[PDB]
């Protein structure tokens, strides 16, 4: 059991410090900057470069709304549940713990303000987008993620290849949703970084709870009925 | 047949909404825009992320071209060639439903003005290109597009990779054809956006449903034929 | 050896579409363009993608250093060369001119001057390097893309992912040289466009011959016998 | 033995080439350079198709710090250590010593004052990150790409993957730690373009050295002894 929880807390830690940390460190860079389209590749290649060096070992969730969402699915044992989402949102928060620590060592940071990367909706949407908007976008992303790793673990989908599709498949939804919500799909990854806002973030990092684990639970009904 | 049918309705609704919603909502994002490439990478992991998902269901077409493109090479059953295009169809339309209601929750948002990312040509083509132009470009992408599915589904071909060559190749595609036509070589895809946009969208619609099927059956007769 | 020619036809044909044509139409777009990076993920993905599509049928190279340099690391039998290098180029041609037609078709176009991505050195480097840096450069990459050709196609390399290795491989390069030749390595590659320039583009176009080839060599032997 | 020390050699050499070589060729360059988002691909694609190809020789390190790490997860005999290093060191160096000369074709260059792709803290820190942000980055980033490259070649780990997971890995490493440090996480690496600075690059050479080595070795313990 320790080696699965701790494969899905560095897992996440690395999800979070590597996403995060894109954003924080490397989007907007003054010239070369990284901009949107480069955290979300990084934020896929977390899961994508963790999935196989641990996901062996617990089941790549590095994910609360997909430990749920495996689980509404079939796949996964209710009891371990509890423990993965614990584990998750330990590591996210030692992640951007150091993050804020490294994203110090420049003159005018501030994690609130910039937000820290934290995640939001309408006057902290990245784009200004309606809650509303908000949630239908993070519904079918977070449904769609999980119809994604339902399937690519299938025991009839391309053995091996499923850290490939389900990291590709985060880049995928960073590249629509961040000018949305600055991109969410995991409550985990959303409660790390509005600890240390400590504003607004934590105001709405309900939403990015319970929007996500539903359409996680959704995705997985979807693959576990229809397939 | 169902799940045949529900997997390629899903994997056209995550493309449509991966792809067009991309282009709708981060591609010309401010400072941090995904621009044409990101827009690009993005529709090639729909299909690839879907490819492995459920590939191994409906065969993970998700493209009307793609399927009669196999038709005619001789890989698909005649006998659900139309069911499967339906099922796209709808797919790809419920998709442009939920990505206008998302658009619309930013303020400033007009459908048929900005032009919901549909495809045209002159006068309607992103760079102005001659509808030749969008002839010949459409025409020989939706061929090698096929050509290239052919070849990685042949028997002879490295087992499981197929969705990663798939894919890869729709990113290409975008990446050689968004200044000419936004890249169509999707009669599904083309639709849905379209139909928001009401206007010309819908006025050169047939030309994206045209040239593009005729280009994947030659794709397809080309590899069937010579190989 | 017909199917073999077809696909080393087609496949450069693919090469010199994919590449040059997203250099040419995409690029440098207005705001939205693909720049050098699109460019060279565009490139390496041609290649990705055919060897995946046809490699299975001629070996995949689709580039004329590469089948010399397989010759000389003792892969590819002397006997079949001439006969690929020539279905290169003409496939090369056929796609050099179906694009300089699609590239006429946005006002404004001019394949000289414009260079119509055509490889060159200093006055044609574009970033005005000298052609010895353009030399220096060219047999680097050239040796190192065979050298990764050969490795990952040993018998006891991962089996199924030389695709792949070969072509982000071909990316790298891109990556790398663009500003100093727009990046050769491919004699095919460098010729379909310079003939449609005529001017400078054939007056240098030997440079690109030799010094790819023999480059290909130097990797083929160094594969061959260090390994 | 040669062999994997001429492997190590030639993959460090396209290490150092291709990534210092996009780095000093093409990130910067006018409207179309490839920034450290493309800077960071490179990187990780050298790894990525060296690994293919001679990763089936000596093991696919290409890194002091990735020797001496999975010689601390108990994955590398001591007694080729420091033989692997001297040959990474040299390749390195060689490679810096061409990419210079191919930078210097360019008119207005100097290694000196570009600082040539050197890593650097604090004044020398692409953002100006203090050292200690410095430290800890470099630290987190290299226990966490030898905690990886573990995993990916952990017995129940997918076979085959390793290469795209690892070479991905260090893509990723490099999108977030590219404006503090400018992202060394490999000694051999730092010290190859230093050298031709030959100022303060030499100064600060040494904490590329203990830094990412420290990381390194920790990284593999975290996985020999949690797995
Ligand atoms: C089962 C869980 O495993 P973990 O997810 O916890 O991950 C491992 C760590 O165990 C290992 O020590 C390092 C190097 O990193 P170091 O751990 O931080 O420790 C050495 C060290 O001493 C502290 O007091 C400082 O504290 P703060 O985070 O409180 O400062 C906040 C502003 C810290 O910054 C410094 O790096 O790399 C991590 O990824
Ligand atoms: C032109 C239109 C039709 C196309 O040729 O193909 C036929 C498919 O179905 C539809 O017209 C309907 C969507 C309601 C199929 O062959
Ligand atoms: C060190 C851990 C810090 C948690 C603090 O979190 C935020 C700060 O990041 C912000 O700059 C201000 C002022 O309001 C605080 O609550
Ligand atoms: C910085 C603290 C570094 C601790 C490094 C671990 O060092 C130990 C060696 O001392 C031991 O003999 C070998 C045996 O295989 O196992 C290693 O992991
Ligand atoms: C293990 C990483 C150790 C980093 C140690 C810091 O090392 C630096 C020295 O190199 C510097 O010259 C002095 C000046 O007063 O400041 C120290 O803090």
């Amino acid at each position: 059991m320790f080696r699965k929880l701790a494969a899905e807390c560095f897992g996440t830690f690395w999800l979070v410090f590597g996403g995060c940390g894109s954003a924080v460190l490397a989007a907007g860079f003054p010239e070369l900057g990284i901009g949107f389209a480069g955290v979300a590749l990084a934020f896929g290649l977390t899961v994508l470069t963790m999935a196989f060096a641990v996901g062996h070992i617990s089941g790549g969730h590095f994910n609360p709304a997909v430990t749920i969402g495996l689980w509404a699915g079939g796949r996964f044992p209710a009891k371990e549940v509890v423990g993965y989402v614990i584990a998750q949102v330990v590591g996210g928060i030692v992640a951007a713990a150091l993050l804020y620590l490294i994203a110090s060592g420049k003159t005018g940071f501030d994690a609130a303000a910039s937000g820290f990367a934290s995640n939001g909706y309408g006057e902290h949407s990245p784009g200004g987008y309606s809650m509303l908007s908000a949630l239908v976008v993070e519904l079918v992303l977070s449904a769609g993620f999980l119809l994604v790793i339902h399937g690519a673990t299938d025991k009839f989908a391309p053995a091996g290849f499923a850290p490939i599709a389900i990291g590709l498949a985060l880049t995928l939804i960073h590249l629509i949703s961040i000018p949305v919500t600055n991109t969410s799909v995991n409550p985990a990854r959303s409660t790390a970084v509005a600890i240390f806002q400590g504003g607004w973030a934590l105001e709405q990092l309900w939403f990015f709870w319970v929007v996500p684990i539903v359409g996680g639970i959704i995705g997985g009904l979807i693959y576990r009925t229809l397939l």
